């Protein structure tokens, strides 16, 4: 469980890989994988998405399921499903999407929900379609974040920039 392997230490609690998610989640088997979710939990591209799929669907029925059960979540807010085949739990958390006009000061609540878990696996929030630039995302996971948090980026050109915005 938790095998982070060839990761880059930022900071004292924030490391980072050139790497797709979904296959590190396969290879590390972690306690929590984030999910980049929206209100309604409806997994219909990127992060969320590609993790969705990975459970051949088991996320969407169960958010379907936990959505017409309990309701929308708030901006910022989170909640803690099963991990199916990619971890033990899947926490989903939404970041503001300012691309729709919500507030970007909600980046932080949506990092403070990682003090819950003691190690995570995760994207950057409110990068893609939620319209935030990148470097902030991690500048806010940084200034926020206090328990370990391994974070995956697809892109290679985005890697570099976010490691070159942060220790050059
Ligand atoms: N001190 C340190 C630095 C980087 C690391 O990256 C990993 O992938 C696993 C643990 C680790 C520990």
């Amino acid at each position: 469980v938790n095998s982070f392997s060839g990761y880059l230490k930022l900071t004292d609690n924030v490391y980072i890989k050139n790497a797709d998610i979904v296959e590190e989640a396969k290879k590390v088997k972690p306690t929590v994988v984030v999910n980049a979710a929206n209100v309604y939990l409806k997994h219909g591209g990127g992060v969320a998405g590609a993790l969705n799929k990975a459970t051949n669907n088991a996320m969407q029925v169960e958010s379907d399921d936990y959505i017409a059960t309990n309701g929308p979540l708030k901006v910022g807010g989170s909640c803690v499903l099963s991990g199916h085949n990619l971890a033990k739990h899947c926490l989903h958390v939404v970041g503001p999407n300012v691309n729709k006009g919500e507030d970007i000061q909600l980046l932080k609540s949506a990092y403070e929900n990682f003090n819950q878990h003691e190690v995570l696996l995760a994207p950057l929030l409110s990068a893609g379609i939620f319209g935030a630039d990148p470097i902030h995302s991690l500048r806010v996971c940084v200034d926020t974040v206090r328990t370990n948090v391994y974070l995956a980026v697809f892109d290679k050109n985005l890697y570099d920039k976010l490691v070159s915005s942060f220790l050059e």
